[PDB]
């Protein structure tokens, strides 16, 4: 249901992200490494934290109405964000404990990732059309070096680790990177932006990235030599 | 004293907060190793974060209506959520320093606790009547993780340690699973579910888990020779 | 622009952030020392983060009316806290890490710097007068705490560094002391507190300390031998 049908996508959605968790803790029941547990520590409360959210937005609590000085009324899940802001950095810390990359660089990342969700937070919410566009071109911009630095530094960290280690980092940075890249283009395209499509078309979007950028890269890291 | 005379045990809660806060204080005036400072600037904290949420709760901030589907008007304080959104990690991390987890150990329960309080947060917030007793059941399924890693994990860790710090360790870990297992049933028996009592008693009763959960637990860990 | 003409320092506060910001980036195009990249990613997010935040307040988002308990109405740009919540902590590893301070005592001002932030918001938003008073009298004295524990406990982290380590550290912590103290003033006499000046003058004076705490502290730590 929701405001325009576009509750399917929540539902599936949660569904999707909760089968991902489940699969995950079953596929990490027999470990007992430290370093491999924190793989799936980490990779499962990813999809359970979005698992949440989406159920949360199936139920209407993540979503609110902004009207814009436009006179657009914009039906803004900003629940969303919420999720973003714990799981970019935790996807983050995810590769970069399989990259070998220090704390120094990890956290340089997470902070220029927090700030990326955060300037699209606000771009999702003003209500000042050039601010909403202001402030979607400065998260843009801020994506644009992460992914940058993500390719740079984590792929030096990493470079001098197995051959099986660099080509599951190379896997998963390449979803992030083909991955990340589409979200600004879907909030673009999609109801805050240009409206090209409807909150239905732009909420199917966003499953299927956020699917694919949790549980398909999940799934990818937990089922690779690299880990172990 | 606030909308249903619970403003009683907002404004003891208030004392008894700040009361252990300068007990704890007092007690650590002269503690100079780093390791049981550390104790002591945690164990502080605490109380001094709950202190200033009973105060504002007090005053009336952080209470809000919630008009549930069923005509049902909830007065939810939702400022107790903004305290045990850092609280619970900085306990949390106080008994995982005395049983001498791991980093990784410690973040793997704090996000287990994050994911707790902040679905909790959803069911009380949340209009819809389902949706409430679906968040209540996910975060109480993530207690009984929380628990039992605290209980499996935590526990091995401190197995290789003296008999003063094992036993520290028991004391503490039966008050964490006592009092904080009482929390989801005080949510389901207060206003926020069943309804089976008030605002008033469901406020009595989470003054008294707070203050054994954090007065009484800092007292028990900083008394303690597992300290020194 | 803004409610009382008050915008255009909002927009000096912008440019000026970023032409820090920059010139940070500019100063740091060759830095590939770890230790000393950290100095520069940090001091880059800072005002990266405040001129966000500045520009938000710019568009009128982070504005919102809080008509307190006797009637009187402050326009409260609350932005600032959710700028201030993370770039006080960072100025404060910055400067921990300047002074080799360990992971223990740089956690622990930031502990009571979040603490000082958070109280400070409360007493900005709460609608009970005596409260806001309260909650700014809490946070004054929290902040007293970590300016003294900043002085004594990084002072002493610093006494066994080279001299323009600690010389280095001596000029940031005085940036800290006097710029940082007069921020409660600010509250005091603009219109949150005793309203002796109005929104203009308060969002000017904000201005100057922002940018003398997080350009000026920024300008001095990036150039200091110290950091090399
Ligand atoms: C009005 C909204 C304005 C924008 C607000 C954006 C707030 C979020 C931005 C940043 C939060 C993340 C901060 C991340 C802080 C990272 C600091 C770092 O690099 O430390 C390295 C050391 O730990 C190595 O030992
Ligand atoms: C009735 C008022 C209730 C709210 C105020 C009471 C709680 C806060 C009290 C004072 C504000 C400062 C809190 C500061 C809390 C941080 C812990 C700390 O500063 O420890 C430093 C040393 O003592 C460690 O040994
Ligand atoms: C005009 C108001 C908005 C001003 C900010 C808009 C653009 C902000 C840009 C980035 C913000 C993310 C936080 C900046 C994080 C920078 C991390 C880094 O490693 O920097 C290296 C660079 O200096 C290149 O070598
Ligand atoms: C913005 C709020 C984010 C909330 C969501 C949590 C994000 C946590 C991710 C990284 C934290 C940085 C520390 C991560 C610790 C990883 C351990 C590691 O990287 O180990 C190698 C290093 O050399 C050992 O010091
Ligand atoms: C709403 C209120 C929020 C309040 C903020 C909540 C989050 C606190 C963050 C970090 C503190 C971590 C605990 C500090 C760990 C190190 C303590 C320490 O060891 O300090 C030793 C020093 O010598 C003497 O202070
Ligand atoms: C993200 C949701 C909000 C969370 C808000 C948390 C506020 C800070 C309280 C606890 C964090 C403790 C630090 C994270 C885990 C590290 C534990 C640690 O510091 O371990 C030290 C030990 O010496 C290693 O051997
Ligand atoms: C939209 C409203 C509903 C949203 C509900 C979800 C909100 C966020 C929940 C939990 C935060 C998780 C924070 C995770 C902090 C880091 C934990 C971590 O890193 O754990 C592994 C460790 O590194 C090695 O074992
Ligand atoms: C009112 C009740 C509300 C519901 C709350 C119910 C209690 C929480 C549930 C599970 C935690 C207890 C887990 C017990 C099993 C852990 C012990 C174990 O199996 O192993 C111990 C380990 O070996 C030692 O180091
Ligand atoms: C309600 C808010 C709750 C609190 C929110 C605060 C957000 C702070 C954000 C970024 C600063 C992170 C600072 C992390 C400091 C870790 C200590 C450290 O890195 O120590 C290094 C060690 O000494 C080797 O040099
Ligand atoms: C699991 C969730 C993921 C991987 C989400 C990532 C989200 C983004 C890369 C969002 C990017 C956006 C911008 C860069 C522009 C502003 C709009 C956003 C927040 C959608
Ligand atoms: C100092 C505060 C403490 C120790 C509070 C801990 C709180 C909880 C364990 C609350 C848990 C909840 C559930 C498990 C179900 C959802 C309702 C909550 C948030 C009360
Ligand atoms: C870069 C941002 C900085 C340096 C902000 C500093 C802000 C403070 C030191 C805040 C102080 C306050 C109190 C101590 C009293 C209550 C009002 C506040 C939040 C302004």
């Amino acid at each position: 249901l929701g405001v325009e049908g576009e509750g399917i996508w929540l539902a599936l959605g949660t569904i999707g992200m909760l089968l991902g968790m489940l699969y995950f803790i079953a596929d990490g029941l027999d470990v007992q490494d430290p370093r491999q547990k924190e793989f799936y520590v980490i990779t499962i409360l990813i999809p359970a934290i979005a698992a949440a959210s989406y159920l949360s937005m199936f139920f209407g609590f993540g979503l609110t109405e902004v009207s814009l000085a436009n006179g657009r009324v914009v039906d803004v899940y900003w629940a969303r964000y919420a999720d973003w802001l714990f799981t970019t950095p935790l996807l983050l810390l995810d590769i970069g404990l399989l990259a070998g990359a220090s704390q120094r660089d990890i956290g340089a990342l997470v902070g220029i990732d927090a700030f990326m969700i955060v300037t699209g937070l606000v771009a999702t919410l003003t209500k000042v059309v050039v601010a909403r566009y202001a402030f979607w071109t400065i998260s843009t911009i801020s994506m644009v070096f992460l992914l940058y630095y993500l390719v740079a530094v984590f792929g030096e960290a990493v470079s001098d680790a197995d051959e099986d280690t660099r080509s599951t980092f190379n896997a998963l940075r390449n979803i992030i990177l083909v991955t990340w890249a589409i979200y600004p283009v879907a909030w673009l395209v999609g109801t805050e932006g240009l409206a090209l499509t409807g909150l239905y078309g732009e909420t199917l979007l966003f499953m299927v990235l956020d699917l694919v950028a949790k549980v398909g890269f999940g799934f990818i890291l937990l089922r690779s030599r690299a880990i172990m």
